[PDB]
């Protein structure tokens, strides 16, 4: 499923992301934009044999099990296929685990280079939330 901007802001808000570990709703919407263009079915294969899954492009090496990645740690305790549902819940729950660590949202390369330090509140402007 490809989410509208405001539809996504709503679902993320509903799932408890606003100000989660100090990151405002706009940071999360901006991350999803540049990671996946709001597409829940986005996939991207990597060199090391791993794959990034779903709306926030979460990687199979540490965070989810796809059965195709050597030494997967599955820290979010989910099959990577869960990250490809039209329902964003699994991606949010995994994102919460990822962001709770020292690296914060810096774990997401596209957030770090496109959203970090910008006027991210713009990403929820217009939305009735």
């Amino acid at each position: 499923k490809v989410f509208g901007r405001c539809e996504l802001a709503a679902a993320m808000k509903r799932h408890g992301l606003d100000n989660y570990r100090g990151y405002s709703l706009g940071n999360w919407v901006c991350a999803a934009k540049f990671e996946s263009n709001f597409n829940t079915q986005a996939t991207n294969r990597n060199t090391d044999g791993s794959t990034d899954y779903g709306i926030l492009q979460i990687n199979s090496r540490w965070w989810c099990n796809d059965g195709r990645t050597p030494g997967s740690r599955n820290l979010c305790n989910i099959p990577c296929s869960a990250l490809l549902s039209s329902d964003i819940t699994a991606s949010v729950n995994c994102a919460k685990k990822i962001v709770s660590d020292g690296n914060g949202m810096n774990a997401w390369v596209a957030w770090r280079n496109r959203c970090k330090g910008t006027d991210v509140q713009a990403w929820i402007r217009g939305c009735r939330l």
